[PDB]
């Protein structure tokens, strides 16, 4: 629990991030709206990505080099990752027609916001580079960070494209829901920005810029990302919204979920037809019918066994590729992800 | 007409831009969608911003330094500006609830596209930095260009925020439609990316990176941007869609248009009430009523006089601040904008 006490210290730095980003009186009204956007969307999460930057920074840099300004740049780059997340989620909730996020109504669903949330999400993305310029402009890793935040956006956007193309509204897409398709979607849409980006940001900030070390870390982190998305898909249906903070839509949205991939792999010809007639539709009785089929195929028990096989697999990859990084960097993140 | 012959040469370079951006078989389907997005949204315009990069590059660099690779980087940076435009317009058409753009139906209005256009617009933005990396990575102006494309996005997004905040759907906002408000909106939402960004990109590519020269060029270019937006607002209502390629929505969208600012400045107490009761609403009879009031206040004649006063003003600013740049750089763009 290296991030447990570090959680409140990280959140305490948000007020300054806002003050700096909310510092030309003509654009006053727009700046007031940006503060309102930041406060609604970048707060309320677990901050696992933002904290990973800070915790990984501390574990990779010698304390004699961890000065007040150096640490300030670490929390700031941590909050840049949280703004990247906030950008993706504001937009993903519109495209996934979501209702709630982190225990409250979706920013676009708020009266008086609507489709203006599209520009609001883009302002969240713009703020990353605004922060990187304000704090990392003179640093030798400045361009490496910008290129890493830009590349992470492209990877995710390419992943979202795959996600939306495999899930067309109104079209039976069971033929597309394969294991190979699934692994490509989750690698691009989640695994790069959620696991590779926070550790790589800390690595570049610690002067670790070698291609081999970044490739070795990536081998561990992308496999961890694959599990986090399988867990996210499992919780979309079998998770408690009081804990998850959001309401699942994967069945209604005809999404290439891990569960439907597992359903199709185990379904009898009769069970496939029930799935065909009820998947990808808005009717509650159809969604209920799909959830009834999943429970009949013991997919929650199939997920339990997967979590164990996956945990053992990621641990074998940490033993294989962690060096010369402290294994604590990868274990702390494994601890946050597995329960 | 320094861009007239240069138009077809610029468009001929698009096929390679697509081939390079559409060059991991797993993401094949997403890459096919990106090509479809590029071909629908980055083609059909006048390409004035993209051509300005190329024409300004030619006029600022000595021909002995204008090699095949150097020129290739110029057309590519020109197409980066066209992709920035395509990103903003795909998103602006959703938020402005537009029907057509460049003679065809809006990408989001297309059956099977919808709100997925949000991710499509973000992929267009991602492509800029993908291109800048592929062609300008080794150049000394690489970071200056990235920072200029990022800063231009923020400026525009801050401008769009002002634009949407001044135009709330369902609220009478005539008190907000002032000359001071108007000049702030158009400076941020249009003037920076449409006029400063193409010339500044060429300036950095020509090794002109001095703050004073960039400030002097900005003085001319932002004032030119203010006129281009006044002309855009005028054409929203009094322009021919066969020429403009789009259908005006400013009255229905309760936008802080130059015309409504001019209406309010000249309206009798009785005329103000007709505007109050009919502006910002979707009913055709209400929009017709507003257009009838504008024509009664001779706003098309008021625009004619403004275009002349503005032309004389921008020409005085070129005489004042053009040096040491060739005046041809600013005159060619003035020629494209004024008619
Ligand atoms: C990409 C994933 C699977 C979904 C959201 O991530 P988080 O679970 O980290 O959400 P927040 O804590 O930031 O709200
Ligand atoms: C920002 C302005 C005022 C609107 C669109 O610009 P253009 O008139 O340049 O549009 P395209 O030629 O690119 O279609
Ligand atoms: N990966 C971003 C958002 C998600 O994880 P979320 O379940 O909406 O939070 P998705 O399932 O849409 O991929
Ligand atoms: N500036 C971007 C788009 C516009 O010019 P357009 O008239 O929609 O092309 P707006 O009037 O919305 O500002
Ligand atoms: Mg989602
Ligand atoms: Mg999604
Ligand atoms: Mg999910
Ligand atoms: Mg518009
Ligand atoms: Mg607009
Ligand atoms: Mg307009």
């Amino acid at each position: 629990d290296v991030y447990a006490q570090e959680k409140q210290d990280f959140v305490q730095h948000f007020s300054q991030i806002v003050r700096v980003l909310t510092e030309h009186p003509e654009i006053g009204d727009a700046i007031a709206r940006l503060k309102e956007v930041l406060e609604y969307n970048t707060i309320g999460g677990k901050y696992n990505r933002g904290l990973t930057v800070v915790v990984a920074f501390r574990e990779l840099v010698e304390p004699r080099k961890q000065d007040a300004d150096s640490l300030q740049r670490a929390w700031t780059v941590g909050w840049c990752v949280e703004l990247l997340q906030a950008f993706f989620l504001v937009a993903d909730d519109i495209m996934d027609s979501s209702l709630t996020r982190r225990g409250q109504i979706c920013w676009y669903q708020k009266p008086g916001v609507g489709l203006d949330a599209i520009n609001d999400a883009n302002l969240l993305e713009a703020c990353i580079y605004r922060l990187l310029k304000l704090y990392c402009r003179e640093q030798p890793y400045y361009l490496n960070l910008i290129e890493l935040f830009l590349q992470s956006s492209y990877q995710t956007e390419i992943g979202q494209t795959l996600d939306l193309l495999t899930a067309p509204q109104g079209n039976v897409d069971l033929v597309r829901f394969t294991e190979k398709r699934y692994k490509s979607i989750v690698k691009y849409k989640t695994a790069f920005y959620s696991f590779y980006l926070p550790i790589a940001a800390a690595m570049y900030m610690a002067g670790i810029d070698g291609e081999k070390e970044h490739a070795n870390a990536k081998k561990i982190l992308l496999e961890m990302g694959e599990f986090a998305q399988i867990q996210d898909d499992y919780l979309d249906l079998f998770g408690d919204p009081s804990v998850t903070g959001k309401i699942g839509t994967d069945i209604q949205d005809n999404k290439c979920s891990w569960l439907v991939v597992q359903c199709l792999q185990r379904a009898t010809p009769e069970q496939y037809q029930i799935l065909k007639e009820n998947y990808g539709q808005k009717e509650a009785e159809k969604v209920a019918r799909v959830k009834a089929l999943y429970e009949e195929l013991d997919l929650p028990a199939v997920f339990l066994q997967y979590e164990e096989d996956s945990y053992s697999h990621i641990m074998a990859l940490i033993e294989q590729y962690a060096a010369p990084l402290p294994p604590a960097v990868f274990l702390g993140l494994a601890r946050k992800i597995y329960k």
